[PDB]
Protein backbone atom coordinates (compact mmCIF):
# COMPACT_ATOMS: atom_id res chain seq x y z
CA UNK A 1 0.00 0.00 0.00
CA UNK A 2 1.19 3.53 -0.80
CA UNK A 3 -0.45 6.86 0.07
CA UNK A 4 0.43 10.52 0.39
CA UNK A 5 3.14 11.06 3.04
CA UNK A 6 4.45 14.52 2.10
CA UNK A 7 2.83 17.28 4.11
CA UNK A 8 4.07 19.78 1.49
CA UNK A 9 1.30 20.58 -0.96
CA UNK A 10 0.40 23.63 -3.03
CA UNK A 11 -1.00 25.18 0.17
CA UNK A 12 2.34 24.98 2.04
CA UNK A 13 4.08 28.41 2.50
CA UNK A 14 7.75 29.32 2.80
CA UNK A 15 9.84 30.89 5.57
CA UNK A 16 13.38 31.62 4.46
CA UNK A 17 16.91 31.82 5.77
CA UNK A 18 19.18 33.97 3.64
CA UNK A 19 22.92 34.04 4.24
CA UNK A 20 26.29 32.52 3.11
CA UNK A 21 27.70 30.17 4.02
CA UNK A 22 24.53 28.70 5.50
CA UNK A 23 23.60 25.18 4.38
CA UNK A 24 24.92 23.50 7.56
CA UNK A 25 22.42 25.53 9.65
CA UNK A 26 20.21 23.85 12.24
CA UNK A 27 17.48 26.50 11.96
CA UNK A 28 15.52 24.71 9.22
CA UNK A 29 15.25 21.55 11.31
CA UNK A 30 14.16 23.64 14.29
CA UNK A 31 11.36 25.45 12.48
CA UNK A 32 10.26 22.49 10.31
CA UNK A 33 9.97 20.28 13.36
CA UNK A 34 8.15 23.12 15.14
CA UNK A 35 5.66 23.47 12.27
CA UNK A 36 5.14 19.75 11.97
CA UNK A 37 4.43 19.43 15.69
CA UNK A 38 1.95 22.34 15.71
CA UNK A 39 0.32 21.34 12.42
CA UNK A 40 1.33 24.59 10.73
CA UNK A 41 1.55 24.49 6.89
CA UNK A 42 4.95 26.04 6.54
CA UNK A 43 8.39 24.74 5.58
CA UNK A 44 11.64 26.60 6.30
CA UNK A 45 14.50 26.69 3.75
CA UNK A 46 17.94 28.27 3.58
CA UNK A 47 19.42 30.03 0.56
CA UNK A 48 22.97 31.06 -0.21
CA UNK A 49 22.55 34.81 -0.38
CA UNK A 50 25.29 37.42 -0.08
CA UNK A 51 25.82 41.13 -0.74
CA UNK A 52 25.30 40.85 -4.50
CA UNK A 53 22.08 38.78 -4.24
CA UNK A 54 20.39 40.40 -1.21
CA UNK A 55 18.47 43.22 -2.93
CA UNK A 56 17.03 40.83 -5.55
CA UNK A 57 16.14 38.13 -3.09
CA UNK A 58 14.18 40.51 -0.85
CA UNK A 59 12.34 42.04 -3.83
CA UNK A 60 11.76 38.44 -4.92
CA UNK A 61 10.45 37.61 -1.46
CA UNK A 62 8.01 40.52 -1.48
CA UNK A 63 6.78 39.40 -4.89
CA UNK A 64 6.40 35.83 -3.55
CA UNK A 65 4.49 37.23 -0.60
CA UNK A 66 6.62 35.31 1.96
CA UNK A 67 5.46 35.69 5.53
CA UNK A 68 9.04 36.22 6.65
CA UNK A 69 12.50 34.80 7.01
CA UNK A 70 15.78 34.80 8.86
CA UNK A 71 18.85 36.73 7.84
CA UNK A 72 22.40 35.82 8.80
CA UNK A 73 25.95 36.79 7.82
CA UNK A 74 26.77 38.79 5.72
CA UNK A 75 23.36 40.46 5.37
CA UNK A 76 22.26 41.39 8.91
CA UNK A 77 23.57 44.98 8.83
CA UNK A 78 22.63 45.76 5.23
CA UNK A 79 19.10 44.37 4.91
CA UNK A 80 17.42 47.45 6.50
CA UNK A 81 17.92 49.26 3.19
CA UNK A 82 15.28 46.95 1.62
CA UNK A 83 12.83 46.83 4.53
CA UNK A 84 9.99 49.22 5.42
CA UNK A 85 10.23 49.26 9.23
CA UNK A 86 12.45 48.18 12.14
CA UNK A 87 11.71 47.04 15.68
CA UNK A 88 13.15 49.38 18.32
CA UNK A 89 15.96 46.87 18.94
CA UNK A 90 16.81 46.35 15.27
CA UNK A 91 16.98 50.07 14.78
CA UNK A 92 19.13 50.50 17.89
CA UNK A 93 21.32 47.50 17.17
CA UNK A 94 21.64 48.35 13.46
CA UNK A 95 21.22 44.68 12.60
CA UNK A 96 18.32 42.50 11.44
CA UNK A 97 18.16 38.68 11.68
CA UNK A 98 14.39 38.19 11.32
CA UNK A 99 11.91 39.74 8.88
CA UNK A 100 8.12 39.53 8.96
CA UNK A 101 5.73 40.51 6.19
CA UNK A 102 2.46 42.11 7.26
CA UNK A 103 0.17 42.89 4.36
CA UNK A 104 3.19 43.78 2.17
CA UNK A 105 4.95 45.80 4.90
CA UNK A 106 8.32 44.29 5.85
CA UNK A 107 9.42 44.70 9.47
CA UNK A 108 12.91 43.77 10.55
CA UNK A 109 13.54 42.30 13.96
CA UNK A 110 16.64 41.16 15.88
CA UNK A 111 16.10 38.04 17.95
CA UNK A 112 19.56 36.94 19.16
CA UNK A 113 19.58 39.35 22.10
CA UNK A 114 15.99 38.47 22.99
CA UNK A 115 16.86 34.75 22.87
CA UNK A 116 19.89 35.15 25.10
CA UNK A 117 17.99 37.12 27.75
CA UNK A 118 15.08 34.70 27.63
CA UNK A 119 17.34 31.66 28.08
CA UNK A 120 18.74 33.30 31.24
CA UNK A 121 15.31 33.99 32.67
CA UNK A 122 14.19 30.42 31.89
CA UNK A 123 17.33 29.13 33.59
CA UNK A 124 16.30 31.06 36.71
CA UNK A 125 18.86 33.84 36.30
CA UNK A 126 17.63 37.36 37.01
CA UNK A 127 20.11 39.98 35.79
CA UNK A 128 17.54 42.80 35.37
CA UNK A 129 18.50 45.75 37.60
CA UNK A 130 21.94 44.16 38.13
CA UNK A 131 25.44 44.33 36.55
CA UNK A 132 26.98 42.23 33.77
CA UNK A 133 30.50 42.04 32.43
CA UNK A 134 30.57 40.73 28.88
CA UNK A 135 33.32 39.75 26.45
CA UNK A 136 32.80 40.58 22.81
CA UNK A 137 31.60 43.27 20.43
CA UNK A 138 30.46 41.21 17.44
CA UNK A 139 26.97 40.52 16.10
CA UNK A 140 25.88 38.55 19.13
CA UNK A 141 27.53 40.70 21.86
CA UNK A 142 26.05 43.82 20.36
CA UNK A 143 22.55 42.38 20.27
CA UNK A 144 22.94 41.06 23.79
CA UNK A 145 24.27 44.32 25.19
CA UNK A 146 21.48 46.38 23.62
CA UNK A 147 18.63 43.99 24.40
CA UNK A 148 20.07 43.68 27.91
CA UNK A 149 20.05 47.46 28.24
CA UNK A 150 16.49 47.66 26.89
CA UNK A 151 15.36 44.94 29.29
CA UNK A 152 16.56 46.87 32.34
CA UNK A 153 20.06 45.58 33.16
CA UNK A 154 21.54 48.44 35.20
CA UNK A 155 25.20 48.24 34.29
CA UNK A 156 27.29 46.56 31.60
CA UNK A 157 31.07 46.53 31.42
CA UNK A 158 32.23 45.42 27.96
CA UNK A 159 35.60 43.84 27.31
CA UNK A 160 37.00 43.30 23.84
CA UNK A 161 40.37 43.18 22.23
CA UNK A 162 41.74 45.96 20.02
CA UNK A 163 40.49 44.41 16.75
CA UNK A 164 37.93 45.29 14.05
CA UNK A 165 35.05 45.27 16.53
CA UNK A 166 36.42 47.63 19.21
CA UNK A 167 34.94 50.67 17.40
CA UNK A 168 31.61 48.86 17.22
CA UNK A 169 31.79 48.32 20.99
CA UNK A 170 32.41 52.01 21.40
CA UNK A 171 29.21 52.67 19.46
CA UNK A 172 27.40 50.08 21.57
CA UNK A 173 28.51 52.00 24.69
CA UNK A 174 27.53 55.36 23.24
CA UNK A 175 24.20 53.94 22.01
CA UNK A 176 23.46 52.41 25.42
CA UNK A 177 24.28 55.48 27.53
CA UNK A 178 22.56 58.00 25.26
CA UNK A 179 19.33 56.19 24.39
CA UNK A 180 18.94 53.84 27.36
CA UNK A 181 19.02 54.11 31.18
CA UNK A 182 21.60 51.33 31.49
CA UNK A 183 25.17 52.48 32.18
CA UNK A 184 27.81 50.93 29.90
CA UNK A 185 31.57 51.17 29.54
CA UNK A 186 34.25 49.58 27.37
CA UNK A 187 37.55 48.07 28.39
CA UNK A 188 40.40 46.34 26.60
CA UNK A 189 40.25 42.60 27.24
CA UNK A 190 43.94 42.71 28.07
CA UNK A 191 43.22 45.11 30.99
CA UNK A 192 43.25 42.16 33.39
CA UNK A 193 43.13 44.24 36.60
CA UNK A 194 40.00 46.01 35.38
CA UNK A 195 38.57 42.67 34.30
CA UNK A 196 39.01 41.37 37.86
CA UNK A 197 37.13 44.30 39.46
CA UNK A 198 34.35 44.16 36.92
CA UNK A 199 33.75 40.43 37.38
CA UNK A 200 33.76 40.71 41.18
CA UNK A 201 31.18 43.52 40.93
CA UNK A 202 28.92 41.60 38.47
CA UNK A 203 26.20 39.02 39.07
CA UNK A 204 27.05 37.48 35.70
CA UNK A 205 30.11 36.96 33.52
CA UNK A 206 29.38 36.24 29.85
CA UNK A 207 31.38 35.15 26.86
CA UNK A 208 29.98 36.44 23.61
CA UNK A 209 33.06 35.79 21.46
CA UNK A 210 34.24 32.91 19.30
CA UNK A 211 36.88 32.02 21.91
CA UNK A 212 36.00 28.61 23.33
CA UNK A 213 34.69 27.53 19.98
CA UNK A 214 36.63 26.06 17.10
CA UNK A 215 39.31 27.02 16.19
CA UNK A 216 39.76 28.16 19.79
CA UNK A 217 38.39 25.11 21.70
CA UNK A 218 40.06 24.73 25.11
CA UNK A 219 40.88 28.43 25.24
CA UNK A 220 39.32 31.11 27.30
CA UNK A 221 39.66 34.83 27.59
CA UNK A 222 39.46 34.40 31.35
CA UNK A 223 43.09 34.83 32.59
CA UNK A 224 42.61 33.27 36.04
CA UNK A 225 40.13 30.99 37.83
CA UNK A 226 40.37 33.09 41.03
CA UNK A 227 38.45 35.89 39.23
CA UNK A 228 35.35 33.76 39.65
CA UNK A 229 33.49 32.99 42.87
CA UNK A 230 30.76 30.41 43.76
CA UNK A 231 27.72 32.75 43.54
CA UNK A 232 28.83 34.19 40.19
CA UNK A 233 26.77 33.16 37.18
CA UNK A 234 28.93 32.30 34.16
CA UNK A 235 27.40 32.03 30.67
CA UNK A 236 28.62 31.41 27.17
CA UNK A 237 26.98 31.87 23.81
CA UNK A 238 28.96 28.89 22.59
CA UNK A 239 27.19 25.52 22.79
CA UNK A 240 29.40 23.35 20.60
CA UNK A 241 31.32 22.38 22.72
CA UNK A 242 28.51 21.99 25.33
CA UNK A 243 31.16 22.99 27.90
CA UNK A 244 33.71 25.57 26.79
CA UNK A 245 36.93 25.95 28.75
CA UNK A 246 35.30 28.94 30.53
CA UNK A 247 32.31 26.87 31.61
CA UNK A 248 34.66 24.07 32.86
CA UNK A 249 36.60 26.49 35.05
CA UNK A 250 33.29 27.94 36.19
CA UNK A 251 32.02 24.56 37.41
CA UNK A 252 35.37 23.94 39.14
CA UNK A 253 34.95 27.26 40.96
CA UNK A 254 31.45 26.35 42.14
CA UNK A 255 29.80 28.81 39.76
CA UNK A 256 26.41 28.11 38.27
CA UNK A 257 26.75 27.94 34.43
CA UNK A 258 24.85 28.15 31.13
CA UNK A 259 26.05 27.47 27.58
CA UNK A 260 24.42 28.78 24.37
CA UNK A 261 21.77 26.11 23.85
CA UNK A 262 19.06 28.22 25.47
CA UNK A 263 19.99 31.28 23.44
CA UNK A 264 19.77 29.48 20.08
CA UNK A 265 16.46 27.86 21.01
CA UNK A 266 14.77 30.99 22.28
CA UNK A 267 16.02 33.18 19.39
CA UNK A 268 14.29 30.56 17.20
CA UNK A 269 11.14 30.73 19.35
CA UNK A 270 11.12 34.49 19.10
CA UNK A 271 11.26 34.33 15.28
CA UNK A 272 8.62 31.66 15.29
CA UNK A 273 6.27 33.63 17.53
CA UNK A 274 6.80 36.70 15.29
CA UNK A 275 5.76 34.71 12.20
CA UNK A 276 2.99 32.61 13.67
CA UNK A 277 1.84 34.21 16.96
CA UNK A 278 2.30 30.74 18.46
CA UNK A 279 4.79 29.56 21.07
CA UNK A 280 7.50 27.23 19.82
CA UNK A 281 7.60 24.06 21.96
CA UNK A 282 11.21 24.59 23.07
CA UNK A 283 11.38 21.64 25.42
CA UNK A 284 10.18 19.41 22.56
CA UNK A 285 12.50 20.92 19.99
CA UNK A 286 15.41 20.72 22.42
CA UNK A 287 14.86 16.99 22.78
CA UNK A 288 14.74 16.53 19.02
CA UNK A 289 17.92 18.52 18.36
CA UNK A 290 20.07 17.17 21.21
CA UNK B 1 20.81 5.75 18.47
CA UNK B 2 17.41 7.45 18.60
CA UNK B 3 16.75 10.01 15.92
CA UNK B 4 13.56 12.04 16.44
CA UNK B 5 14.38 14.43 13.56
CA UNK B 6 11.58 13.15 11.30
CA UNK B 7 11.72 16.16 8.98
CA UNK B 8 13.81 15.51 5.81
CA UNK B 9 14.11 19.26 5.12
CA UNK B 10 17.41 20.77 6.33
CA UNK B 11 19.72 23.66 5.32
CA UNK B 12 20.86 21.39 2.47
CA UNK B 13 17.43 20.93 0.84
CA UNK B 14 16.99 22.94 -2.38
CA UNK B 15 13.80 24.41 -3.82
CA UNK B 16 11.92 23.82 -7.08
CA UNK B 17 9.17 26.40 -7.56
CA UNK B 18 5.78 26.70 -9.27
CA UNK B 19 4.71 30.22 -10.20
CA UNK B 20 1.16 31.13 -11.25
CA UNK B 21 -2.25 32.26 -9.90
CA UNK B 22 -4.51 30.76 -8.80
CA UNK B 23 -2.27 27.83 -7.98
CA UNK B 24 -2.59 26.55 -4.39
CA UNK B 25 -4.89 23.57 -5.18
CA UNK B 26 -2.29 22.27 -7.69
CA UNK B 27 -1.27 18.59 -7.38
CA UNK B 28 2.18 19.11 -8.79
CA UNK B 29 3.83 19.74 -5.44
CA UNK B 30 2.57 16.39 -4.10
CA UNK B 31 3.77 14.72 -7.27
CA UNK B 32 7.34 16.02 -7.07
CA UNK B 33 7.78 15.95 -3.29
CA UNK B 34 6.73 12.32 -3.35
CA UNK B 35 9.09 11.61 -6.26
CA UNK B 36 11.90 13.41 -4.47
CA UNK B 37 11.20 11.59 -1.21
CA UNK B 38 11.09 8.18 -2.91
CA UNK B 39 14.35 8.75 -4.85
CA UNK B 40 16.23 10.40 -1.92
CA UNK B 41 16.74 13.73 -3.62
CA UNK B 42 17.17 16.67 -1.26
CA UNK B 43 14.53 18.81 -2.94
CA UNK B 44 11.17 20.30 -2.06
CA UNK B 45 8.59 21.73 -4.45
CA UNK B 46 6.48 24.74 -3.43
CA UNK B 47 3.87 26.88 -5.18
CA UNK B 48 3.78 30.64 -5.22
CA UNK B 49 0.96 32.91 -6.27
CA UNK B 50 2.58 34.83 -9.06
CA UNK B 51 0.86 36.85 -11.75
CA UNK B 52 1.66 39.67 -14.18
CA UNK B 53 2.82 42.25 -11.59
CA UNK B 54 5.03 39.76 -9.74
CA UNK B 55 6.63 37.67 -12.54
CA UNK B 56 9.69 39.81 -13.30
CA UNK B 57 10.69 40.27 -9.64
CA UNK B 58 10.16 36.53 -8.94
CA UNK B 59 12.28 35.18 -11.76
CA UNK B 60 14.96 37.78 -10.95
CA UNK B 61 14.78 36.64 -7.37
CA UNK B 62 15.03 32.92 -8.28
CA UNK B 63 18.25 33.77 -10.17
CA UNK B 64 19.65 35.54 -7.12
CA UNK B 65 18.53 32.53 -5.09
CA UNK B 66 20.22 30.32 -7.66
CA UNK B 67 17.21 28.00 -7.88
CA UNK B 68 17.67 24.90 -10.01
CA UNK B 69 14.34 25.29 -11.72
CA UNK B 70 10.62 25.75 -11.54
CA UNK B 71 7.29 25.23 -13.19
CA UNK B 72 5.26 28.09 -14.61
CA UNK B 73 1.54 28.26 -15.21
CA UNK B 74 -1.33 30.69 -15.93
CA UNK B 75 -0.96 33.64 -16.53
CA UNK B 76 2.86 33.57 -16.96
CA UNK B 77 3.61 30.95 -19.63
CA UNK B 78 3.65 33.35 -22.64
CA UNK B 79 5.34 36.33 -20.90
CA UNK B 80 8.20 34.52 -19.11
CA UNK B 81 10.58 34.16 -22.11
CA UNK B 82 11.29 37.84 -21.53
CA UNK B 83 13.33 37.10 -18.41
CA UNK B 84 14.96 33.88 -19.57
CA UNK B 85 18.24 33.46 -21.43
CA UNK B 86 17.38 30.55 -23.77
CA UNK B 87 14.39 28.45 -24.96
CA UNK B 88 14.00 24.83 -26.09
CA UNK B 89 13.00 24.40 -29.71
CA UNK B 90 9.43 23.56 -28.66
CA UNK B 91 9.32 26.46 -26.20
CA UNK B 92 10.36 28.95 -28.84
CA UNK B 93 8.00 27.72 -31.57
CA UNK B 94 5.10 27.33 -29.10
CA UNK B 95 5.83 30.71 -27.53
CA UNK B 96 5.02 29.41 -24.07
CA UNK B 97 7.18 28.14 -21.21
CA UNK B 98 5.94 25.94 -18.34
CA UNK B 99 9.29 24.65 -17.08
CA UNK B 100 12.53 26.45 -16.39
CA UNK B 101 15.89 25.00 -15.56
CA UNK B 102 18.96 26.87 -14.33
CA UNK B 103 22.29 25.64 -15.59
CA UNK B 104 25.27 27.56 -14.18
CA UNK B 105 23.26 30.81 -14.05
CA UNK B 106 21.78 30.30 -17.53
CA UNK B 107 17.99 29.85 -17.50
CA UNK B 108 16.43 27.73 -20.19
CA UNK B 109 12.70 27.60 -20.80
CA UNK B 110 10.99 24.35 -21.74
CA UNK B 111 7.43 23.34 -22.48
CA UNK B 112 6.53 19.86 -21.21
CA UNK B 113 2.74 19.50 -21.65
CA UNK B 114 2.95 18.51 -25.33
CA UNK B 115 5.82 16.20 -24.51
CA UNK B 116 3.77 14.77 -21.67
CA UNK B 117 0.78 14.12 -23.91
CA UNK B 118 2.77 12.33 -26.65
CA UNK B 119 4.68 10.23 -24.12
CA UNK B 120 1.43 9.08 -22.46
CA UNK B 121 0.18 7.88 -25.84
CA UNK B 122 3.40 5.92 -26.51
CA UNK B 123 3.32 4.33 -23.07
CA UNK B 124 -0.29 3.30 -23.75
CA UNK B 125 0.82 1.52 -26.94
CA UNK B 126 -0.49 4.14 -29.41
CA UNK B 127 1.84 5.17 -32.25
CA UNK B 128 0.49 8.29 -33.99
CA UNK B 129 3.85 9.32 -35.49
CA UNK B 130 3.56 9.54 -39.29
CA UNK B 131 -0.29 9.39 -38.98
CA UNK B 132 -3.24 11.83 -38.82
CA UNK B 133 -4.81 13.42 -35.74
CA UNK B 134 -7.95 15.43 -35.35
CA UNK B 135 -7.96 17.55 -32.20
CA UNK B 136 -10.40 19.85 -30.46
CA UNK B 137 -8.95 22.96 -28.85
CA UNK B 138 -6.81 26.05 -29.32
CA UNK B 139 -5.86 26.89 -25.71
CA UNK B 140 -2.46 26.40 -24.05
CA UNK B 141 -2.72 22.60 -23.92
CA UNK B 142 -3.94 22.15 -27.52
CA UNK B 143 -1.35 24.52 -28.89
CA UNK B 144 1.39 22.64 -27.01
CA UNK B 145 0.15 19.26 -28.15
CA UNK B 146 -0.30 20.27 -31.80
CA UNK B 147 3.11 21.87 -32.02
CA UNK B 148 4.92 19.09 -30.16
CA UNK B 149 2.98 16.51 -32.19
CA UNK B 150 4.19 18.14 -35.38
CA UNK B 151 7.74 18.22 -34.06
CA UNK B 152 7.55 14.57 -33.14
CA UNK B 153 6.56 13.62 -36.67
CA UNK B 154 2.79 13.51 -36.83
CA UNK B 155 2.07 13.80 -40.57
CA UNK B 156 -1.17 15.71 -40.52
CA UNK B 157 -3.32 17.47 -37.93
CA UNK B 158 -6.84 18.77 -38.41
CA UNK B 159 -7.77 21.28 -35.71
CA UNK B 160 -11.34 22.15 -34.68
CA UNK B 161 -12.38 24.96 -32.41
CA UNK B 162 -15.40 27.17 -31.81
CA UNK B 163 -15.43 30.84 -32.85
CA UNK B 164 -14.20 32.28 -29.56
CA UNK B 165 -11.08 34.15 -28.42
CA UNK B 166 -8.90 31.14 -29.24
CA UNK B 167 -9.72 30.74 -32.97
CA UNK B 168 -7.08 33.35 -33.85
CA UNK B 169 -4.59 31.33 -31.86
CA UNK B 170 -5.46 28.20 -33.83
CA UNK B 171 -4.81 29.99 -37.12
CA UNK B 172 -1.44 31.04 -35.79
CA UNK B 173 -0.70 27.46 -34.71
CA UNK B 174 -1.62 26.21 -38.15
CA UNK B 175 0.81 28.71 -39.69
CA UNK B 176 3.60 27.74 -37.31
CA UNK B 177 3.12 24.06 -38.08
CA UNK B 178 3.02 24.45 -41.86
CA UNK B 179 5.91 26.90 -42.08
CA UNK B 180 8.42 25.28 -39.63
CA UNK B 181 7.65 21.53 -39.43
CA UNK B 182 7.02 18.82 -42.02
CA UNK B 183 3.44 18.43 -40.70
CA UNK B 184 0.29 19.58 -42.52
CA UNK B 185 -2.20 21.45 -40.38
CA UNK B 186 -5.67 22.82 -41.11
CA UNK B 187 -8.23 24.61 -38.86
CA UNK B 188 -11.97 24.14 -38.98
CA UNK B 189 -15.00 25.32 -37.06
CA UNK B 190 -16.13 22.77 -34.46
CA UNK B 191 -19.72 23.44 -35.63
CA UNK B 192 -18.83 22.13 -39.12
CA UNK B 193 -19.97 18.62 -38.20
CA UNK B 194 -19.57 17.22 -41.71
CA UNK B 195 -15.91 18.22 -41.90
CA UNK B 196 -15.51 16.78 -38.41
CA UNK B 197 -17.03 13.48 -39.57
CA UNK B 198 -14.61 13.38 -42.52
CA UNK B 199 -11.52 14.37 -40.54
CA UNK B 200 -12.26 11.83 -37.82
CA UNK B 201 -12.87 9.14 -40.48
CA UNK B 202 -9.43 9.92 -41.94
CA UNK B 203 -7.65 10.02 -38.54
CA UNK B 204 -5.99 7.36 -36.41
CA UNK B 205 -6.73 9.45 -33.28
CA UNK B 206 -9.38 11.87 -32.05
CA UNK B 207 -8.45 14.05 -29.11
CA UNK B 208 -10.25 16.48 -26.87
CA UNK B 209 -7.97 19.28 -25.77
CA UNK B 210 -10.69 21.63 -24.47
CA UNK B 211 -12.33 21.90 -21.03
CA UNK B 212 -15.52 20.20 -22.25
CA UNK B 213 -16.06 17.04 -20.20
CA UNK B 214 -14.59 18.80 -17.17
CA UNK B 215 -16.77 20.93 -14.84
CA UNK B 216 -18.61 23.10 -15.51
CA UNK B 217 -19.02 20.88 -18.62
CA UNK B 218 -19.13 17.34 -17.13
CA UNK B 219 -21.32 14.78 -18.90
CA UNK B 220 -21.01 16.90 -22.07
CA UNK B 221 -18.99 16.34 -25.21
CA UNK B 222 -18.22 18.24 -28.43
CA UNK B 223 -18.66 14.98 -30.37
CA UNK B 224 -22.14 15.34 -32.02
CA UNK B 225 -22.77 11.60 -32.43
CA UNK B 226 -21.29 8.15 -31.86
CA UNK B 227 -21.73 7.63 -35.64
CA UNK B 228 -18.46 9.52 -36.22
CA UNK B 229 -16.27 7.01 -34.33
CA UNK B 230 -15.30 3.37 -35.08
CA UNK B 231 -13.60 0.47 -33.17
CA UNK B 232 -10.06 1.07 -34.50
CA UNK B 233 -10.03 4.83 -33.82
CA UNK B 234 -8.02 5.86 -30.78
CA UNK B 235 -9.94 8.36 -28.59
CA UNK B 236 -8.06 10.44 -26.02
CA UNK B 237 -8.96 13.24 -23.66
CA UNK B 238 -6.75 15.58 -21.78
CA UNK B 239 -9.26 15.63 -18.97
CA UNK B 240 -8.77 13.15 -16.09
CA UNK B 241 -11.13 14.79 -13.58
CA UNK B 242 -13.45 13.03 -14.26
CA UNK B 243 -11.30 10.02 -15.25
CA UNK B 244 -13.89 9.05 -17.85
CA UNK B 245 -15.47 12.01 -19.69
CA UNK B 246 -18.70 11.59 -21.74
CA UNK B 247 -16.43 11.43 -24.83
CA UNK B 248 -14.51 8.46 -23.42
CA UNK B 249 -17.83 7.00 -22.25
CA UNK B 250 -19.19 7.03 -25.80
CA UNK B 251 -15.88 5.96 -27.34
CA UNK B 252 -15.70 2.92 -25.07
CA UNK B 253 -19.25 1.93 -26.01
CA UNK B 254 -18.25 2.15 -29.68
CA UNK B 255 -15.41 -0.35 -29.06
CA UNK B 256 -12.62 2.25 -29.19
CA UNK B 257 -9.52 2.20 -27.06
CA UNK B 258 -9.43 5.24 -24.83
CA UNK B 259 -6.95 7.18 -22.77
CA UNK B 260 -7.76 10.02 -20.40
CA UNK B 261 -5.38 12.84 -19.33
CA UNK B 262 -3.86 11.03 -16.35
CA UNK B 263 -0.78 10.01 -18.38
CA UNK B 264 -0.32 13.51 -19.85
CA UNK B 265 -0.28 14.88 -16.30
CA UNK B 266 2.19 12.28 -14.98
CA UNK B 267 4.58 12.41 -17.93
CA UNK B 268 4.52 16.21 -18.06
CA UNK B 269 5.75 16.07 -14.48
CA UNK B 270 8.20 13.35 -15.38
CA UNK B 271 9.71 15.47 -18.10
CA UNK B 272 10.14 18.38 -15.72
CA UNK B 273 11.51 16.08 -13.10
CA UNK B 274 14.02 14.80 -15.67
CA UNK B 275 15.12 18.23 -16.94
CA UNK B 276 15.87 19.24 -13.35
CA UNK B 277 17.48 16.13 -11.88
CA UNK B 278 18.45 14.11 -14.95
CA UNK B 279 16.60 11.18 -13.33
CA UNK B 280 13.48 9.23 -14.12
CA UNK B 281 10.43 10.08 -12.07
CA UNK B 282 8.86 6.79 -11.09
CA UNK B 283 5.50 7.45 -12.86
CA UNK B 284 4.02 4.10 -11.79
CA UNK B 285 4.67 4.71 -8.09
CA UNK B 286 3.40 8.28 -8.29
CA UNK B 287 0.21 7.24 -10.07
CA UNK B 288 -0.62 4.96 -7.12
CA UNK B 289 -0.31 7.75 -4.62
CA UNK B 290 -2.00 10.55 -6.58
CA UNK B 291 -4.98 8.81 -8.14
N1 LIG C 1 23.87 30.37 21.03
C1 LIG C 1 23.56 30.98 19.88
O1 LIG C 1 22.46 30.77 19.37
C2 LIG C 1 24.52 31.92 19.18
C3 LIG C 1 24.05 32.94 18.37
C4 LIG C 1 24.94 33.80 17.73
C5 LIG C 1 26.31 33.62 17.91
N2 LIG C 1 26.75 32.62 18.70
C6 LIG C 1 28.19 32.42 18.90
O2 LIG C 1 28.81 33.60 19.42
C7 LIG C 1 30.16 33.70 18.93
C8 LIG C 1 30.40 35.08 18.32
O3 LIG C 1 29.40 35.33 17.33
P1 LIG C 1 29.32 36.68 16.46
O4 LIG C 1 28.32 36.43 15.35
O5 LIG C 1 29.15 37.86 17.39
O6 LIG C 1 30.81 36.69 15.85
P2 LIG C 1 31.51 37.98 15.25
O7 LIG C 1 32.51 37.49 14.23
O8 LIG C 1 30.50 39.04 14.92
O9 LIG C 1 32.31 38.54 16.52
C9 LIG C 1 33.55 37.98 16.93
C10 LIG C 1 33.76 38.39 18.37
O10 LIG C 1 34.69 37.50 18.98
C11 LIG C 1 35.90 38.21 19.27
N3 LIG C 1 37.05 37.32 18.98
C12 LIG C 1 37.17 36.47 17.93
N4 LIG C 1 38.34 35.79 18.03
C13 LIG C 1 38.97 36.17 19.16
C14 LIG C 1 40.16 35.87 19.81
N5 LIG C 1 41.01 34.97 19.30
N6 LIG C 1 40.48 36.49 20.97
C15 LIG C 1 39.67 37.40 21.51
N7 LIG C 1 38.50 37.74 20.94
C16 LIG C 1 38.11 37.18 19.78
C17 LIG C 1 35.84 39.51 18.49
O11 LIG C 1 36.57 40.54 19.14
C18 LIG C 1 34.36 39.79 18.48
O12 LIG C 1 33.90 40.43 19.68
C19 LIG C 1 30.34 32.57 17.92
O13 LIG C 1 31.10 31.52 18.51
C20 LIG C 1 28.93 32.09 17.60
O14 LIG C 1 28.85 30.70 17.26
C21 LIG C 1 25.90 31.79 19.33
N1 LIG D 1 -3.64 16.14 -18.49
C1 LIG D 1 -3.00 17.24 -18.10
O1 LIG D 1 -1.97 17.17 -17.46
C2 LIG D 1 -3.54 18.59 -18.48
C3 LIG D 1 -2.66 19.64 -18.71
C4 LIG D 1 -3.17 20.88 -19.07
C5 LIG D 1 -4.55 21.04 -19.18
N2 LIG D 1 -5.39 20.01 -18.93
C6 LIG D 1 -6.85 20.18 -19.08
O2 LIG D 1 -7.12 20.46 -20.47
C7 LIG D 1 -8.24 21.35 -20.62
C8 LIG D 1 -7.87 22.60 -21.45
O3 LIG D 1 -6.66 23.21 -20.96
P1 LIG D 1 -6.14 24.65 -21.47
O4 LIG D 1 -5.16 25.19 -20.45
O5 LIG D 1 -5.69 24.57 -22.91
O6 LIG D 1 -7.49 25.52 -21.43
P2 LIG D 1 -7.58 26.99 -22.04
O7 LIG D 1 -8.48 27.78 -21.12
O8 LIG D 1 -6.22 27.54 -22.39
O9 LIG D 1 -8.36 26.77 -23.42
C9 LIG D 1 -9.71 26.36 -23.43
C10 LIG D 1 -9.97 25.64 -24.73
O10 LIG D 1 -11.15 24.87 -24.55
C11 LIG D 1 -12.16 25.30 -25.46
N3 LIG D 1 -13.46 25.33 -24.75
C12 LIG D 1 -13.69 25.63 -23.45
N4 LIG D 1 -15.02 25.52 -23.18
C13 LIG D 1 -15.65 25.13 -24.31
C14 LIG D 1 -16.95 24.84 -24.68
N5 LIG D 1 -17.96 24.94 -23.78
N6 LIG D 1 -17.21 24.47 -25.96
C15 LIG D 1 -16.24 24.36 -26.89
N7 LIG D 1 -14.95 24.62 -26.60
C16 LIG D 1 -14.61 25.00 -25.34
C17 LIG D 1 -11.75 26.64 -26.01
O11 LIG D 1 -12.25 26.83 -27.34
C18 LIG D 1 -10.23 26.57 -25.91
O12 LIG D 1 -9.65 26.04 -27.11
C19 LIG D 1 -8.70 21.66 -19.20
O13 LIG D 1 -9.82 20.83 -18.88
C20 LIG D 1 -7.50 21.33 -18.31
O14 LIG D 1 -7.87 21.00 -16.96
C21 LIG D 1 -4.91 18.80 -18.60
Amino acid sequence: TNKITERITGHTELIGLIATPIRHSLSPTMHNEAFAKLGLDYVYLAFEVGDKELKDVVQGFRAMNLRGWNVSMPNKTNIHKYLDKLSPAAELVGAVNTVVNDDGVLTGHITDGTGYMRALKEAGHDIIGKKMTICGAGGAATAICIQAALDGVKEISIFNRKDDFYANAEKTVEKINSKTDCKAQLFDIEDHEQLRKEIAESVIFTNATGVGMKPFEGETLLPSADMLRPELIVSDVVYKPTKTRLLEIAEEQGCQTLNGLGMMLWQGAKAFEIWTHKEMPVDYIKEILF
